[PDB]
């Protein structure tokens, strides 16, 4: 039970654990478009002997934070123990040995999807984006008199086949990732995955359409089953006029009784209906987790509600250093310290504020986040509170 | 088809209507006690020729909002229009009478609950508290290392018959609903009538159990039909220990599956757990909605996060007025002007706005509210904000 | 294992018997309006030895046919054979008995509601009316322009406690039941029972309300567990204004998502409405059958269509006697005859054509009903047909 | 926003707002075989600027009415309007071109399958055959005593290959929809389409077997996901002995606890067994929808009842004309008229009555009919009533 990188020999084992440990797994040809995001070292197999029990890796991302600056992710990914080696320490050893890498290969943070909910917390992930179903009953739907582009003359939306405007969707979804917490650079890999799923498989999914708008597009096919639901896989809008433009488009689909998407908890759309209720949330999940790799170089990197005033504090992280934080004009510099702290809180729980979408005052409450100054309080919600809503961008 | 003050002949009647327009309508009994918070000329009938064919009245509440202030809350209730009397504008009128009378007592906000989430925007009606369903799998509920009360010696929580403990519950409640925004008074006849509901109904409810800490208590009942599903009714803890101890009790129900409580969207619950997604988001919804009868009346009334720093503008409400609002210190100072407006909003926004459950820039992205200063919308939204998150009482 | 009329001493018997044969029975006390409608010598029991294992009687009814005929109608009911008496030859000679009085005290017809569609016809029962399920999403339904009493001024239908009003039901039944072929006049101690049942049960059935119109009412209440549904247990209109008035206000019934009735075919709903669709048929079951216990007497008592010009034939009717058929003027002269048949039926299908429910032509091809002339068929299927729909009155 | 005829550069934008407007559109192939029954100028586009925002088009049909005659009828089918461009009036522009072209071009008639049934009132479509899902229990299916083809030596039935019998099915159908009101004439391409259909679609549909008779056939397949449901997706039965002798076999299906069929109300098939109500009716819906473009010219085409005697009336249509209508002989004679209207209805009203599905009587009940005379709506029923029961033959 040695720990190595893998050569090319190893990879149909890998692939094997992977078909066995991940149900989506698509198969080997799928896998050529992800591995060119994976660098030389990204990745560790664990042997038995031989064929492979265990594997992980990181992928190279770029993603967005607060301030709209633009940080080198490792994303965390193909992680699996084979069912025969459970309960023998291998993803504590391979996430060790991964962290490591991350660490001396200067990535100041790390994130990752849970497949469940309770494995990555002891790692020092943090869930730091929210997942928000909204499943709108469009018989019902009437936009509100304050609706933007509900006048006389053309709609600027076109229904249209995606694989034909590869490139429109490629410049708006580069605008989203830039002006969006949790945005993520997607490759061109990634896009030629995405429209390759556009168009029907055999006995599986649904031909996709697209809506496209000069500022915003929606991806939606009907459910393969429930021919009265459409699922709207990707809607990204840079403008409030292309987000309402959208969804006019998708509740004149007169042939569904239901439009779902997957959102963030901040989504205009309620607001946009005469009757908020309409758009009933039907699922809640955290969607993106970080681990911060290095306090002082995330803390610094990101920008901070100008609103809040300036203020000094020690930041204590749980095996993860002492530092002086000083927050104003929305930039932070943050300094070793042997200072008495003033807030003490594991690593996970940094990950879980560092987006904006979880308040320091309510992991407060749950004891997650230990300080005995409420104005202080206060001041962390008000600071890393995020003006633009954090969304979650594409799984991997 | 006039429209009058009910005198006690006309009872019959309301009680008629009620009962074929609400099916939790108990019947003349429970009545009696509502009866008691309804003010001499907060009723109005229409009678047809006569029976009873359109009813509303106000109920007198004392409703908490940010920075512990205690506002005097006319509560709209008993609304209904006979099913032979549809869309002949009798709510309309009705509605219109009661706000009159409500504005000329001297009521800076009126409130309800809606039956339907599409009526009530149309007659100033926001809605400013939001529901949030949480399903425990509580087979799976691990408490994390950083959870509060998880020591040796004794447990501080009690389970007890409720009915025996009425004055702690009383006490505990009163601490609560004075401390945080959504509160209201609950009045004697009011916890008369909930520890009625707390004892077992032949072939309806069963028997409602207690847990009872210093700073906390817990309603809850087993689901009549699902016996594997403890419904809490109402949780109301002042403090995170006696909130943490209480669900340290209920995850000890080991007869249940499920526990499912309905709460508020901050509710630190998940942030307990090892595994923060075994609490499910299962249903979320409008909770109390807010039209504001006097905008400088209750915009100067509220306290604003002390965070944010001085700024002045101009805020016209649709046919509602226009106002020089000023905030600094966390007290508004709103006084009216001609100026011209850098924000407009329907009076429906306003409620939305005003306990900080929904955010200034997320009704801006819908055009609910308008602005061309980006800045100000910010600063809006932080001044808006509430440092205690915001809590549903209980319905009306 | 003989065959007798029951004794008081009997009844206990009889009511065990039931309450293990029919889930609906109330008990003894219902058992008493009931008794009354069941004449001496109505009643036959099977003693084993002693206890009742077998039990059958008829109730004196009055059956509207067409022409707004009223025929005496032995209504058989209370049918039961015990569970320890199966495959034994019980119900044969039970059924044979009372037959046998039927016939020897002038009743033309005998008549049933089956519990099972597959007993009765080898007795000579014959389904004779049909119910149908109507459930209404009324969340969509709009009235058609052509559609009575959608003008301005009042509402002629009030909403009302049916124990208020049971003189005005009373005399809009008794016109209805005389009117419409189904029809059975409703005794005192059967208004007596169904008001009792229009009160709410404990953890039972919900409170029965009434919409009242001058010529007509709907009995309808909310159903247990779905409470988005209101059944309407009765709908009674002597004119198209009242049956238009009464459903204006159920669909009036804003809380309810679904309105549902048990109806006849030819009910107008679907086509006052915009979309007829939102009227979906959703349950089809035999309602009424009639046995003919006396074949000239039944074919003479009813009227016929005036347009079908005048015609004779002869019937064979199995086991039942051979008849020159005369049809003219709406009115049949039936006499025995030994001239050779033209059309051949069991008597079962008599029963079936007898109130227009099921054409001629229908049966005929199911070979049910056999004729080598095409052309009688359609004579037959014409002048039987019934101008005034065939309803079906209540259970029995 | 122009309205055109399309040319072939056209198609493309046709096909995709088909496949995002229609769920079972298959694609570009089998639209080959359905051009074919589009004639020159049956096909209207809107282009916006450009794509394709809205489509409609007619096929040139042969319908049987009413005495065994032909209609040359225009069938609308492909109507779509883009999600895009809703509410701008496109389809009444559409509708209103192509009512143009059906009418000048010498169509009495034109129909549709409606997709809801609130759209095509308005445009003069009235719903004309009723579909009728029966579901039968086929454990304890046994046929009466009097049902046909029960004795003993062969079976006159063949369980066959559907595409090896195409002459044969043709011939059938052929005679089949020459006798039958609802009757579609199936040109060569729909056999094609058909057969196609009948073969098992890789995670589709299952293999479709037959059922040959002389004088009947029956196609079926097994329910994709319930594999004990056999759907008879078409029956066509030229005589009684034919329709029973298929039932026969159907019922033989052993390993099938249920069968499926969409029938008609007259289906005699409830009748051919001893439990009529093994039956079940499980779905009601409007079938063909006709629009009468010439009331004179479609009024004196179809055969009359003879059992009605002559008599003569002025009807009235809505912006449709007035006209002498005499009656008998089962033969109208329809001249136009200034004489005072004794009927009057909506051009809808008269699609619904003119293949005998709805009774005149039931469309007065619901004033979407009037006359003052009740002895004329008498004659009305009696005459429009169909002798042969109308049916629905495809969906187009
Ligand atoms: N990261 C990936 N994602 C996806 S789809 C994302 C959805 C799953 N998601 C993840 C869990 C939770 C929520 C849903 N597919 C693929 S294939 C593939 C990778 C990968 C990683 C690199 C790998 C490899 C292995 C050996 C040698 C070279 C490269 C091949
Ligand atoms: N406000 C009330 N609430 C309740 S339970 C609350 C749950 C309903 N809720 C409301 C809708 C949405 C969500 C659920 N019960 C009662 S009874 C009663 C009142 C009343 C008001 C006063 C009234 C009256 C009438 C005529 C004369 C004198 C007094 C008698
Ligand atoms: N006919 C009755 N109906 C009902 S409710 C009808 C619904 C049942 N229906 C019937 C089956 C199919 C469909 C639903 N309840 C009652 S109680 C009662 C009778 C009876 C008959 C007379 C009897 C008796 C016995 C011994 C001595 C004296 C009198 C007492
Ligand atoms: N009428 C058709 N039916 C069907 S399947 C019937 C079931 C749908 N039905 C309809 C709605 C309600 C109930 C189910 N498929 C096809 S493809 C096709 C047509 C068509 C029409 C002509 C068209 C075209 C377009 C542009 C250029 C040339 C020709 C191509
Ligand atoms: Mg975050
Ligand atoms: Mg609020
Ligand atoms: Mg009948
Ligand atoms: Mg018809
Ligand atoms: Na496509
Ligand atoms: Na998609
Ligand atoms: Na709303
Ligand atoms: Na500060
Ligand atoms: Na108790
Ligand atoms: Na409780
Ligand atoms: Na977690
Ligand atoms: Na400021
Ligand atoms: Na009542
Ligand atoms: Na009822
Ligand atoms: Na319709
Ligand atoms: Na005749
Ligand atoms: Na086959
Ligand atoms: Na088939
Ligand atoms: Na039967
Ligand atoms: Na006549």
């Amino acid at each position: 039970v040695t720990l190595c990188s893998p050569t090319e020999d190893d990879w149909p084992g890998m692939f094997l654990l992977a078909a066995a440990s991940f149900t989506d797994f698509i198969g080997p040809e799928s896998a050529t478009a992800w591995r060119t995001l994976v660098p030389t070292d990204g990745a560790v197999v664990v042997r038995d002997g031989s064929e492979v029990v265990g594997m992980a890796l990181y992928m190279d991302l770029r993603l967005t934070v607060p301030g709209e600056v633009v940080l080198p992710t490792a994303g965390l990914s193909f992680v699996a123990v084979a069912p025969t080696h459970r309960r023998r320490g291998l993803l504590r050893a391979m996430c060790a040995e991964l962290h490591r890498r991350i660490a001396d290969s200067g990535y100041p943070v790390a994130a990752l999807h849970a497949s469940e909910g309770g494995i990555y917390g002891r790692f020092g992930y943090g869930p730091a984006t929210t997942l928000h179903e909204l499943t709108v009953d469009r018989r019902f739907a009437r936009f509100h008199a304050d609706a933007p582009g509900g006048g006389l003359g053309g709609s600027s939306v076109r229904l249209v086949r995606p694989t034909e405007h590869r490139g429109e969707f490629e410049a708006i979804y580069e605008r989203w990732r830039q002006q969006v917490p949790g945005g993520l650079l997607r490759p061109q890999v990634l896009w030629d995955e995405l429209l390759a799923e556009a168009k029907a498989a055999p006995g599986g999914d649904r031909e996709s359409f697209a809506l496209l708008h000069p500022d915003g597009y929606a991806l939606y096919r009907v459910d393969r089953t429930d021919l009265k639901l459409a699922r709207v896989s990707e809607l990204r809008a840079v403008t409030a006029d292309a987000h309402c433009a959208l969804w006019r488009a998708l509740i004149g689909l007169d042939s569904m009784e239901r439009i779902s998407i997957i959102t963030h908890p901040q989504d205009p759309l309620p607001h946009l209906l005469t009757d908020t209720r309409l758009a009933r949330t039907t699922w809640r999940q955290d969607g993106l987790w970080l681990r911060i790799m290095n306090v002082p170089a995330a803390l610094e990197a990101r920008g901070y509600a100008h609103e809040v005033g300036e203020f000094s504090t020690v930041l204590e992280v749980s095996d993860g250093g002492r530092f002086a934080l000083k927050i104003g004009d929305g930039r932070a510099r943050c300094t070793p310290t042997d200072a008495a702290a003033e807030i003490e809180m594991d690593r996970d729980v940094l990950g879980s504020l560092y987006l904006g979408a979880h308040r320091a005052s309510t992991l407060a409450a749950a004891n997650r986040l230990r300080t005995k100054d409420s104005q202080l309080l206060r001041r962390l919600d008000a600071a890393f509170a995020s003006d633009v809503p954090v969304q979650t961008a594409f799984e991997f």
